């Protein structure tokens, strides 16, 4: 929040995610109740997603008329801001959601390749190194990663909330358990690391449960009621994490998947002395996730978040001009809602704003304001290409 | 709907949603009252994220309603000229549009389409007097004093007065006009301009509009009206003043069927037109303004809005309904006015089918409405035909 004396921010770019979206249903052979029905097909955007999108737009207009970037009450000039979103609806969407609540009245298109339902690559966290080493050293770092999880509890209550005796994939069986199920990692060429077994269902389960809790459904209509304090939703988010990090927080997988993010930020902020003072990133948490670890950020932890890579949140790369030094420095951020935030759909203003976090990178060092030299940055950043 | 009625086409017009009122120091608001107001989080006249997000609503609700009559697929983009939106070329309303295309269909490329110059007003929506003739000044003044005093308004002026604090006010410390009651009013219907009020009715209505706008932005109690409005009955003699400053400029046949012609005459033009590659949703973004001379221009029948205390409310949108009865090879038209509640405003409730925004059923004098709420198209488009002419 603070700002030393002479510091203007020159450029900012922003890592977005998709909002909250419809899941797409696992879900029923894994449970013998009905789930609750949504407005939207599953994998749109909802209507509070693209709500919480506007607010965390205003928020960010705010900030960056607050630091001289863009006059409030006043379009920027053309070509300032430039949105980049990944060509399937909910990112899409999402991007126009956020736009709009930024710079409403303005002529900002939402650039997206044509074919629309189809991966872009510079968001696709699909892997390119086709090489046998490659798959080998990659499955182990996600064997190794999930290792170092405990489960047993997440599975035991996950059970319980789903009635998971009584579930279509457990009739015929006298036991039924998710606790000593095995999961089996692939890491195969121009395809995501993904992970089958328990590790799947419980990230599916936990996932259409944290969305039931922030689309605003009824607490009866979330998990059944079953969830009744703040601890059984963090035993259950070890689920959601736990699968994230697996599959895109070992280093190796995410030097490969996240090369076309980082290979894109590199270019648009350090070799970009040329033109856009504004970019907005919309892919998925994957990406977030993966860039994260390609960057090498140093761990972090959200308020009153249980995600690592939650909805509405963004990774804000800030460019600032020191004047008195006449050198440019590095400051970045997760600007993110918590879960009262999404779940309320509260507004976002300076008076009342969203949650910030300081990030740094292992190659960058942040001094006691969070900032770190620009050249150090550009050179994190060639490295991890 | 009937069996066999397919909706065909269909046309929205709306006005832009919650705004920040313009209270700077020349302003009517800051000089009608010695009471500091409320800041907001948007420069004056602009669109609020408030505003923004209740037309978000509004658009998913409009959605749901067309995917249950067919007209578009629930997820899947329309055709590329199926939509077509148009809004004022002014902040508020082009913002009002953008967020309700999104709302609507959110991910499709539809874009709102506006005049290049911003912060100007658009021909088709600017209220605007186009007889110069000096008979026709003279008939329009001489039907908005008819209009007026047909009103009562002492007790509203007089709870403005106490609510606001005239006494100790600017325009009287300084301006020598003191009483709302007594004060005098002066219209104004001149070539190429707005009609206008000048004295009590214009500050009545500027500030019930404020008060209105802070109820909606979610202000606490204590900051709406500075906490002096305690009832609900307050409220309607507040409203009142609101409703008789748009009666009194646009109630008059002559003026509303002068100023709502570029309007009704677009309106009549994309509504009658089967043509090929024409848009079948037109989604039209003006001002209220253009509402209350639409609606005295086609000559709507009275209505009464429930759970609102306006009578062209922010969120308010009237829906024209071409619809096609298969059976007997006819096509009908249906006027719905959908709007929120002030509850739904001032709580941002999501809007869906299962819990949907309010509705009520229109009737134009010149095409009598039938049990089900239609009317033939013929009769419809002879109205709107006599009125453009
Ligand atoms: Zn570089």
């Amino acid at each position: 929040q603070t700002v030393p004396e002479g510091y203007q921010l020159q450029q900012v770019l922003m890592m977005s995610r998709d909002n909250l979206r419809a899941p797409l249903a696992v879900l029923e052979q894994s449970t013998p109740n009905k789930w609750p029905e949504w407005d939207v097909p599953g994998g749109q955007l909802t209507t509070k997603g693209g709500v919480l999108e506007v607010y965390m737009g205003h928020y960010m207009r705010e900030w960056l008329a607050e630091q001289g970037m863009v006059k409030s009450g006043e379009c920027p000039p053309p070509y300032t801001v430039y949105a980049y979103a990944n060509s399937l609806q909910r990112t899409v969407a999402t991007a126009q959601f956020f736009i709009t609540g930024a710079f409403p009245g303005c002529d900002i298109p939402v650039h997206h390749q044509e074919k629309m339902g189809t991966m872009d690559p510079t968001f696709n966290p699909v892997i390119t190194d086709d090489s046998a080493a490659f798959s080998e050293q990659a499955v182990a770092a996600m064997e190794k990663e999930l290792s170092k999880l405990q489960l047993t509890d997440s599975y035991q209550l996950l059970e319980k909330i789903v009635n998971y005796k009584d579930s279509p994939a457990c009739k015929e069986k006298q036991q039924c358990s998710l606790v000593d199920g095995k999961n089996t990692f692939s890491a195969k060429y121009q395809q995501e690391p993904g992970v089958s077994g328990p590790l799947k269902v419980g990230n599916s389960l936990v996932d259409a449960f944290t969305l039931q809790y922030y689309e605003g459904f009824p607490m009866d209509q979330v998990a059944w009621g079953e969830i009744k304090s703040d601890q059984q939703w963090k035993v259950l988010s070890k689920l959601k994490n736990g699968y994230q990090d697996s599959l895109f927080t070992s280093p190796e997988v995410a030097r490969n998947v996240a090369k076309p993010l980082v290979s894109y930020i590199d270019k648009a902020l350090v070799t970009d002395r040329t033109a856009p003072k504004i970019t907005v990133l919309v892919g998925h948490d994957s990406n977030i996730a993966s860039l994260l670890t390609a960057l090498d950020f140093k761990p972090y932890q959200l308020h009153d978040q249980n995600e690592r890579t939650p909805i509405g949140g963004k990774i804000v790369f800030q460019r600032w001009h020191d004047s008195k030094a006449n050198r440019d420095l590095m400051k970045i951020e997760y600007v993110y809602q918590s879960a009262e935030q999404l779940r309320n759909a509260d507004a976002l203003t300076l008076q009342a704003p969203a949650q910030r976090v300081t990030l740094e990178l292992s190659g960058c060092p942040i001094d006691a304001d969070g900032f770190c030299p620009m050249d150090k940055f550009d050179s994190v950043l060639n490295e991890a290409v």
